[PDB]
């Protein structure tokens, strides 16, 4: 789809069989979903925004549905504000700003 | 123009009679500008991130040029490590995601 930014750009996903909300985020390197139980196995990293950093849980290779498009990659979960989809994702969904 | 995320997807903006390095940000509501010295009167505010609140000056009306393309809008001064255009500007020069 073409998505205008009047609203905040959410979408619903896919993770772990379980259907959340999620923010399509462009100025996000990565993809950090609020916490939840989720099949893999996990290395704590660290990953820093606007106000500091937060410790977070690194899960690779983990399938998502973002909007019905498929992207298998990092997942890290942890005490995020709002789940956020990354570049690492927008980019394997073929996502593009245009202006 | 079109812009891939395989790398941060920052442009040149003009902001005060200064060019500076930016990041479209469509996870942000709000533009944050590294701290300048901007003239006239503004207001206290504090904005969240992931990681908690930063303190900031809002400025309203600010003419800000971002990629070759005028806006003008409320702009948020503070200690950011990046500049950052959001939503509030971004609507204003057309912008969308497409995937
Ligand atoms: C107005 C303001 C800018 C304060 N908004 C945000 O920070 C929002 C906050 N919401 C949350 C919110 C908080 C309070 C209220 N409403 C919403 C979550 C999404 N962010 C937008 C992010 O896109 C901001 C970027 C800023 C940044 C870029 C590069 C370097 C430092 C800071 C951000 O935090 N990006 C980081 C990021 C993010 C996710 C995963 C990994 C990484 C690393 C890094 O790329």
């Amino acid at each position: 789809p073409q998505i205008t930014l009047w609203k905040r750009p959410l979408v619903t996903i896919k993770i772990g069989g379980q259907l959340k909300e999620a923010l399509l985020d462009t100025g996000a390197d990565d993809t950090v979903i609020e916490e939840m139980s989720l099949p893999g196995r996990w290395k704590p990293k660290m990953i820093g925004g606007i106000g500091g950093f937060i410790k977070v849980r690194q899960y690779d290779q983990i399938i998502i549905e973002i909007a019905g498009h498929k992207a298998i990659g990092t997942v890290l979960v942890g005490p995020t504000p709002v789940n956020i989809i990354g570049r690492n994702l927008m980019t394997q969904i073929g996502a593009t700003l245009n202006f």
